[PDB]
């Protein structure tokens, strides 16, 4: 809890569960660790923009399973 | 440009996974690709259709 | 400026060139794009902590070249 | 988990690369791995020893 100079920790303090899966190009799930003590999910949109998703949101868990499935 | 993951696995323990990237099918890759990054920086492809993997993903998402 | 709700843009507003190459596990170089109009370099330390490196610093460019080479 | 890049390439245009990740040799992968993510989300392995790749990396760092 004593940051190193220029250290990058958690990326997403604000999150949403309101995205349409058809607009997502890829998804990254970053588990808890020494860099940040909360799970963070980042969705990369087809246009390159990125958005912070709520890992605990039921809708987000279902979006992740459909993606895995090729849905 | 094409598929990166030609060999995949389904028996990795979740304690070792730091993060996962899920990429859908595209013009030059007709399969969903799941790349896990280990705590030691090494990377591996996971079988997206194996039930063991679907559960490891849900646990990673929940803080497991 | 119009950001989408919960959008993630630039990650490193503070950067440094004072890092020892031997402590770096992996390096990520993220080019400019719609998500952020400046190059960003994130070094992941052996312990998992992450730090923002200066891409324009001669010392950083040389650290990337020795890493590519297996140093 | 071990070496992810068995096939690498040295002829991709930097215009297509969004980001690169460089991973050093470890206990079970005796080669530096360079994974490029294209703007379409596909991933590819780059030959770290080729001069055309060493230069593409420097252009990326420089913002070209």
């Amino acid at each position: 809890d004593s940051d190193l100079y220029a250290e990058l920790r958690c990326l997403c303090i604000k999150t949403t569960s309101g995205i349409h899966p058809k607009n997502i190009q890829s998804l990254e799930v970053i588990g808890k660790g020494t860099h940040c003590n909360q799970v963070e999910v980042i969705a990369t949109l087809k246009d390159g923009r990125k958005i912070c998703l709520d890992p605990d949101a039921p809708r987000i868990k279902k979006i992740v399973q459909k993606k895995l499935a090729g849905d």
